[PDB]
C-alpha cells in the first residue's frame, strides 16, 4: 500500500485539553470544528468526552455527526443556525447555539420550541467578524430573557488579534466587551488558544482552545507556558525513488530547483493533496532517517523532493517526517508563509492511526 | 443547513473529455487521481466510463475504490506499486502497472503472477521525478519482454514545462524519449493537459489530460484551444451576515485589512478548511448576485469576508460564486500566487452536486 500515513497520539491530545484547564481554572470547550483541524472530530470526541466539559463545532452537520457516533456532551454551534428550520433538530439533539446577529435572534423570538435552548450571545468587539453591534446587545439580552425559548444565556466575544503579545487590541476588546455587557448578570467567555496560553488576565467562565489541543503554538515568538504543549499529529511517508544528478539539472515542475552542486535525490509518496502546502519553498525542513534534511523543488500533487546527498545511509524505504515531534508543523507553515491553523485542515487521502 | 455547496457540472466533464480526444486524434486516459482533483472519482468514473478509453491514478488504493464502484474500465497505477506485495491485487482486478524504477522491475521478475500484467515503462527525459535513465531504457524493456509476466508494453515519460509555450524543454525531452526508445517497437504516451492543447507536434498513441477535464487552463496566457474549456465544479455559498462600518477600522484576524472609506461588509460561509486559499489577497474577485466584488481581510477557517459597498441590493441570503463559469479557478489560484491544480484538491467538508 501507499506508506503515507498520519498518525495521531491521542495521549498528547488529552495532555493538551487539561493543560488548558489547569492554566486557566475554568470550564474548557474543545474546539473541534473542520474534522478537529483535519485530526479527525469523530475520535478525538471519543477520547475527551469522559473528562470534557464540552465541543465547540462549525455548523449542525458536523454536531450531527458526532451524535450519531454517540457522544452526548455539550456541543457548541460556533455559528448557530444557518436556517430557521435547524432549530427543532437544536431541540432534539440539545445544542447549544450561538447568536451573532439581530435575524437569528428574530428567527427563535418567532418560532414555538418543544423545549428551551441555551444561547450563546455573540458581541463584536473590534474583530468585525460575526457578532452584534455593542448598543444592540443590551437591548438583544432582554428580549432573549424574556423569550421562553431560551434556557440560558452566556455572553461571548472572540479576539482578533491574541496571537500578537505585543499588541493592545486584546485588552481593548476587552473594554469593548465589559462595558457593553456590565450590569447584565450571566457567564462569560472570551479567550481561544492564544488567549489561553498568554493573557492570564483576561476573564473567562468558559475557555474556547482549537489549535492548542493539537499541540502547537498560536505565537511566531517563544512562549513558556506554550513550550508544554505536546505535538498530535505526525505525518510520515518513504521514500519511492532514488537518484543522482550531477550539477545543473533542472528537477520538478517549472524547473524552479536546479542543483548547484552534485546531489543525491529521493521522491517522497506525499503532495499538496494530501495536505502538504505547494507553498512550501526550497529548504523547508524534513527530517529522514532521524536527520534533518530539506525540501528541494515544487511538490506535485502527490509527490515531492527532498535531499539525501548528506545523508549517506538513507535510501528506498526510508521513512520521513514532513511533521510531527520532530519538525514542527508550525515550521513548515511560517516557511510556507501560512499558519498551522490551514495544512491541518488540508489534511486528505491519507489514512489517520490513532494510538497513545 | 450550511449553504456551503460544490455544483459538478458533468455535462461540462464529458465535453473536456471529448475535446482531448478530438484535438489530439488519439487514445485518452481521464487522470482522475486526488479523487478527480476534488471532483469526485466515482462518480466523474461512472460519466465517463461508457465513451472513457481508461482512467489513471496515483495508489492502488484509488483504484480499489473504482472497482468497488463496479468501474470496469481500463485503471492505470501512474506511480505503480509501493510495496512488493500489491502485485496479487494488480493481477486479480486487471491494473495497468507503471514501473518507474529498476526495484520494481525486480519485483515482477522474481515473483510469480496468475495472469500476465500491462506495464507503463516510466523515462525520466528531464523532469528528474520518477522514471528510469535513458541508458537503463532499452535493456528494461527487454527484460519486461522476456519474463512471461508481461503481456504488454507501454512506453511514458512526463513533461516538466509543457505548460510554458515559448519554452523548448518539451521538444528537448520529446528528442530525449525518442532516442531512448528508437528501434523498439510500442505503444507511445507523452502527452498531459498542456502537451494535448498547445503542442500539436508532440507524438502520443495515449494522451493523458488531468486538469484539462475540469475546465480549467494550464497556460498564463490566453490560447485559443484552452479557451473552448468548459468550467466543471462551482463553489459557492450564501452571505449570513452583513455590517456598515467607518473608515479606519480592522477587518478580520490581525487587522490585514484596515477600512480605507465607509463601507458595507459581508461575512460568507466558506473558509480555507472547506478549499478556499487562505493565501488569495484582498481583492481577490467574487461575484455576488452577478456582479463583481472583492475579498476583504484574511479568511477564517470557516468564514470569509467580501465587500457589499458597491452592490446595493445585495445582502442577507445572497449568492456568493467563490469559483466557477463567472469566476475561474485560475483567477483565484493566479491572485492566492499558486496553481488550480491545488485549490480543487483543497475541497472538504462541503457537500458535491452532481448534475448536468
Amino acid at each position: 500500500m501507499r506508506p503515507a500515513r498520519a498518525l495521531i497520539d491521542l495521549q498528547a491530545l488529552r495532555h493538551n485539553y487539561q493543560l488548558a484547564r489547569e492554566v486557566t481554572g475554568a470550564k474548557a470547550l474543545a474546539v473541534i470544528k473542520a474534522d478537529a483541524y483535519g485530526h479527525g472530530a469523530v475520535r478525538c470526541a471519543q477520547a475527551l468526552e469522559a473528562e470534557a466539559d464540552g465541543f465547540a463545532v462549525a455548523c449542525i452537520e458536523e454536531a450531527l455527526e458526532l451524535r450519531a457516533a454517540g457522544i452526548r456532551a455539550p456541543i457548541l454551534l460556533l455559528e448557530g443556525f444557518f436556517e430557521a428550520d435547524e432549530l427543532p433538530l437544536i431541540v432534539e439533539h440539545d445544542f447549544w447555539c450561538v447568536v451573532h446577529s439581530l435575524w437569528q435572534l428574530d428567527a427563535i423570538e418567532q418560532a414555538r420550541l418543544a423545549k428551551p435552548i441555551h444561547v450563546w450571545l455573540k458581541l463584536d468587539s473590534g474583530m468585525h467578524r460575526v457578532g452584534l453591534h455593542p448598543n444592540d446587545y443590551k437591548a438583544a439580552y432582554q428580549r432573549l430573557q424574556a423569550s421562553a425559548n431560551v434556557a440560558k444565556i452566556v455572553l461571548m466575544s472572540h479576539f482578533a488579534r491574541a496571537d500578537e503579545l505585543d499588541c493592545t487590541r486584546s485588552v481593548e476588546q476587552v473594554a469593548v466587551f465589559l462595558g457593553a455587557r456590565a450590569d447584565l448578570t450571566a457567564e462569560i467567555s472570551l479567550r481561544n488558544s492564544p488567549a489561553v496560553l498568554g493573557w492570564p488576565r483576561v476573564p473567562s467562565d468558559w475557555v474556547r482552545p482549537g489549535l492548542m489541543l493539537y499541540g502547537s503554538s498560536p505565537f511566531d515568538e517563544p512562549q513558556a507556558t506554550a513550550s508544554r504543549l505536546q505535538p498530535v499529529m505526525t505525518l510520515e511517508s518513504k521514500v519511492i525513488c532514488v537518484r543522482e544528478l550531477p550539477a545543473g539539472e533542472p528537477v520538478g515542475y517549472g524547473a524552479r530547483f536546479i542543483t548547484p552542486k552534485p546531489m543525491r535525490i529521493g521522491v517522497v509518496a506525499m503532495g499538496y493533496a494530501d495536505g502538504y502546502p505547494r507553498q512550501a519553498p526550497t529548504g523547508t525542513p524534513v527530517f529522514v532517517d532521524g536527520v534533518r534534511s530539506q525540501l528541494l523543488g515544487r511538490v506535485s500533487m502527490d509527490m515531492l523532493c527532498i535531499d539525501l546527498t548528506d545523508v549517506p545511509q538513507a535510501g528506498l524505504g526510508s521513512t520521513v517526517e514532513l511533521w510531527g515531534k520532530n519538525i514542527l508543523a508550525s515550521e513548515v507553515a511560517t516557511a510556507a508563509d501560512t499558519i498551522p491553523y490551514q495544512i491541518f485542515c488540508n489534511l486528505k487521502r491519507v489514512p489517520r492511526l490513532y494510538s497513545g
